[PDB]
């Protein structure tokens, strides 16, 4: 496996600030490939400067041919919380809608969708009007939408959408997730599917392949991030209604933090392992967990696998020139190919300051990482485009660069490869 080619385009200017906005490892998504066009979205500095940021949206055109950028500023809604949490996720539904869900830290949901099917029917004119006004609820549906932090979407086989996210706070939280239906346009409540016990569940992401549903998490005590524990898993064969646990044994509704029967790896507190890494089902239905541990007396990237023999195995992500992170440090996530033979390792490297990307394969059991290239200069926790990696080989990855204000650009990177 080769990089045919390397590219990259700068697509604004990172904002000022001690937290990083742009570029988190929960942002689902930041960077999508729809029909013949690739969406992104960021903040960029508003003209009031330091603390007042809007939302862009980026297109441009990746088939037949790729073509350049064009974005739109909304200009209505005003980013002033500098708090890292406070990030942007977009999605995009059957109908062709646009959603994206943003700033949020324990504060009430904001949320907007585009006004018509502008990534289906795809308009001429790409500009701030296609978007209808911010809202504070889901239309259809019903709260509670506060205190809420961490949106994330997932695009469902029927064109629907599942929107998630945490009501509560850190060390006391139960998250929810809501539908929305491109058949009606209307939201409907699936209610909390996780329940926290003093304690809160950070679930890794979203995963989806036919007709499954996949989520992995750890557990928090406190709003001290030492006082994460475990690692875990449910899928649901119901888009989120119903969860089974590794062994196919159905849950309680909602999941329980309290019930030990989806833990799938002892790990105590005060390991140094961060919450919100990564996970991936790849399109051969095997599940992978990215974390990270000092249990080993080194710092390392961690890699959890669902073997198809039900077996989870548990080996460190350890390529030669990789800098192992330790808690705080940027996270990192997991993609996967077509085929499902290629498993890449999109991880921040905190010496270097750079973004590697390692590859590993199934049939040598994924144990073979290596090097594969390298995006320069990020400080960010790297986001990818899982629809352009499948539909064309290209994988799109979209990065804030290290540096100081105003120098700091946000760019995406494409590597195309030879599959
Ligand atoms: C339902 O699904 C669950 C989840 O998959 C499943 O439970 C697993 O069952 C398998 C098979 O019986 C267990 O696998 C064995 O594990 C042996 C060691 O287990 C210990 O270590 C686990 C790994 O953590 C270690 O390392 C970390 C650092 O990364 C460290 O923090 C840990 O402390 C530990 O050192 C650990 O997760 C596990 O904890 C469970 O069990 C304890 C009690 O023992 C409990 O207190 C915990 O709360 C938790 O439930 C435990 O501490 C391992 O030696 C053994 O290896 C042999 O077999 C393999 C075969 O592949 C050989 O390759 C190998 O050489 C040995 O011969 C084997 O891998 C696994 O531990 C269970 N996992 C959990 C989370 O419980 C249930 O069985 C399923 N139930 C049904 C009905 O289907
Ligand atoms: C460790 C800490 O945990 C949560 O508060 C968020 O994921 C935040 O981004 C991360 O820095
Ligand atoms: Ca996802
Ligand atoms: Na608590």
């Amino acid at each position: 496996l080769t990089v045919k080619s390397t590219k990259q385009w700068t697509i604004g200017t990172d904002v000022q600030g001690s937290e990083r906005l742009n570029g988190v490892s929960y942002q689902e998504d930041a960077l999508i490939t729809y029909g013949d066009y690739q969406y992104v979205t960021f903040y960029e500095t508003a003209p009031a400067g330091y603390l007042n940021h809007f939302v862009k949206v980026g297109r441009r055109r990746v088939s037949p041919s790729v073509g350049d950028w064009e974005f739109l500023t909304l200009d209505d809604y005003t980013q002033k919380t500098m708090d890292g949490h406070n990030m942007i996720s977009m999605g995009i539904s059957g109908d062709g809608k646009i959603h994206l869900s943003f700033d949020h830290h324990d504060v009430p949901i904001n949320y907007r969708i585009s006004k018509n099917g502008i990534a289906k029917d795809v308009p001429s004119k790409w500009t701030s009007d296609l978007f209808d006004p911010v809202v504070h609820e889901l239309v259809g549906s019903q709260g509670p939408y506060s205190p809420l932090t961490y949106p994330r979407f997932e695009p469902l086989g029927n064109g629907d959408l599942l929107l998630e996210f945490r009501i509560g706070q850190s060390g006391s939280g139960d998250s929810y997730i809501h539908r929305y239906s491109a058949s009606t346009g209307k939201w409907q409540a699936y209610g909390m599917y996780i329940q926290g016990d003093d304690n809160n569940a950070y679930i890794n992401g979203l995963d989806y392949l036919d007709g499954k549903l996949y989520t992995s998490w750890t557990v928090r005590e406190t709003p001290n991030a030492d006082t994460n524990h475990g690692v875990y898993f449910a899928y649901s064969n119901d888009d989120g209604k119903t969860w089974f646990n590794t062994n196919d044994t159905k849950l309680t509704k909602p999941i329980s933090t309290s019930d030990d029967s989806t833990l799938i790896w002892d790990i105590p507190q005060n390991s140094r392992m961060v919450n919100q890494e990564g996970q991936l089902i790849d399109t051969k239905g095997r599940f992978h967990i990215l974390m990270r541990d000092l249990l080993s007396g080194e710092h390392q990237y961690q890699h959890y696998l669902r073997k198809a023999d039900g077996t989870w195995t548990k080996n460190a992500i350890n390529p030669a020139g990789l800098n192992g992170p330790d808690l705080y440090d940027p996270r990192g996530k997991l993609a996967g190919d077509a085929s499902g033979e290629y498993l890449f390792g999109i991880l921040p490297d905190p010496v270097k300051q750079s973004t590697g990307i390692y590859v590993a394969t199934a049939s040598k059991d994924f144990k073979d990482w290596k090097s594969l290239a390298e995006i320069p200069n990020t400080s960010t926790e790297p986001l990818f485009d899982k629809t352009r990696l499948h539909e064309s080989g290209i994988l799109s990855v979209f990065v804030r660069q290290a540096g100081g204000f105003p120098d700091r650009k946000l760019q995406v990177w494409d590597f195309e490869l030879d599959l």
